[PDB]
């Protein structure tokens, strides 16, 4: 592709910043740009992502787990470290219209945050979980109010 | 909002996102799409799926978009566009090619027939050069195009750049 030299330089700066960001930062920055594109650009990028992920078998296994309210509910029987691991790897795969699964994620979070905010442990994981919950289209305004108060307490 | 415990890092992240927003607002739609693709290729499968779900949610009930998508994936409709004025064909291709579904082979064949016709006219008459470059760029990054398609599209792009330089 033939591009303006300034644009090439800016994309180079972008790549450097992106490599230095954590995954939460990367996701948030990308969302900050995807909110500004046209519906047609958004659909094109959606098609690109769908094409790239179409035959990702391991991803599909995680997605099914992430959308199974019974599976999610059972995670309360795991150690704190494992539940935080499960939430971080599965919450981004929750489908926006899966209300029953969403409810099970919202039931597990306040238990994990209390322990973390008390034993000053996994606070970053807790912060990454609250960030992902706050930007997840599945969460309601009432969910997001609760999520915000849990951030204030943290 | 909170992405780091480090207060210095949190403030610098916000600064960077601001600069990014300013750059993005000044980019044309082709630059924006290419810049976004240059980041999406770097994310994990899980990040990619999350962003995909967000896009799908935002677009789910976009009625006017859906009308354009149906046109963009109808080979008979696309084929008829060759009867339109060169200005209209350029406009139709710009607005519909990004909506072509990656496995719609028959629709893709019709785009690959129309693109050389509008590029030959643009090169001969020194018109629509920017739009032609954008159409070729979109086609070259389009998940629907094959490696053979992209060899042909690169041929056309080099010819356009050679004839306009």
């Amino acid at each position: 592709l033939y591009f303006q030299s300034m644009f090439r330089d800016q994309v180079g700066v972008l790549a450097g910043w992106f490599k230095g960001w954590n995954e939460c930062e990367q996701t948030v920055a990308l969302l900050s740009l995807l909110k500004r594109v046209s519906q047609t650009q958004a659909r094109f990028l959606q098609l690109c992502l769908e094409h790239s992920l179409a035959d990702c078998a391991e991803l599909h296994v995680l997605e099914r787990e992430a959308n199974s309210p019974g599976i999610i509910n059972q995670w309360q029987q795991e150690s704190k470290d494992k539940v935080i691991s499960l939430l971080l790897t599965h919450l981004p795969l929750l489908k926006p219209g899966n209300l029953d699964a969403k409810v099970e994620y919202m039931k597990l979070l306040p238990k994990i945050l209390a322990h973390s905010i008390e034993h000053n442990q996994h606070i970053e994981e807790s912060r990454q979980l609250l960030s992902y919950a706050l930007i997840h289209p599945a969460t309601s305004l009432e969910d997001r109010s609760a999520l915000a108060m849990w951030l204030n307490h943290l």
